[PDB]
């Protein structure tokens, strides 16, 4: 199940990535092909990751996973402030915050000296999840809000799917092998980064991009 689902994981990406690139082929407009643009850069990383991983390479440690979340989240989040109109200084907060986050997730993975200080780094981790989840339901949302109501109702939306889908998986790094303590096997953990890199990705940019008009 291993070479199975990152394959799965690579066609899904790759597909999400052409289909975005050819919908946004007839567009001249600053703001949609700014959308279009960082809507297709990130499955295309994850479908170059998702390559990497099932073509032997990737692994050493996990590295392409680690890689496709720190390169697509901040990108993710770029969407997201760009839907909400979000200052500048708020958008560099949110990226800094969501590397630390990702990055914490991957020191408390690589960790070995035993169970304690890994799950401090994901306490920590976590703990950057709810200050982002709390910006992105306080500041984010009334920017969105004070912007239109439309504005208001398409980032209600996008924020739903984000924080619901990205909630999920600090729950299978814990219980996943390779951050925590393996309740559920690796391939397992596998199927699960697939479906939810998926939806995150693929689906939250179908939102996003259909709700341009
Ligand atoms: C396309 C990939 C995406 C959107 C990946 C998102 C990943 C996260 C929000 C991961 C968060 C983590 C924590 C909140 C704590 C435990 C460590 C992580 C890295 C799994």
């Amino acid at each position: 199940s291993e070479a199975t689902w990152l394959w799965i994981g690579t066609i899904g990406m790759v597909l999400g990535t052409v289909y975005f690139a050819v919908r946004g082929r007839g567009s001249t407009d600053p703001e949609q092909q700014t959308y279009y643009i960082i809507t297709t850069l990130i499955p295309a990383i994850a479908a170059a990751a998702y390559l990497a991983m099932a073509t032997g390479l990737g692994v050493i440690i996990y590295w392409a996973r680690y890689a496709n979340w720190l390169l697509t989240t901040p990108l993710l989040i770029i969407d997201l402030a760009l839907v909400a109109g979000a200052r500048k200084q708020t958008l560099y907060k949110l990226i800094i915050i969501d590397a630390i986050m990702i990055l914490g997730g991957l020191a408390g993975s690589m960790m070995q000296q035993g169970a304690v200080i890994r799950i401090v780094w994901w306490a920590v981790s976590t703990a950057a999840f709810i200050i982002l989840l709390y910006y992105l339901l306080g500041e984010l949302s009334e920017r969105a809000r004070s912007r239109s109501a439309e504005t208001g109702i398409v980032f209600n939306r996008l924020r739903n799917i984000t924080l619901g889908l990205w909630a999920l998986y600090p729950i299978v790094w814990i219980l996943g092998t390779g951050g925590g303590f393996g309740i559920i096997a690796v391939t397992t953990e596998i199927m699960l980064y697939v479906m939810l890199d998926i939806g995150t990705k693929i689906g939250f940019g179908a939102v996003l991009l259909e709700s341009q008009d």
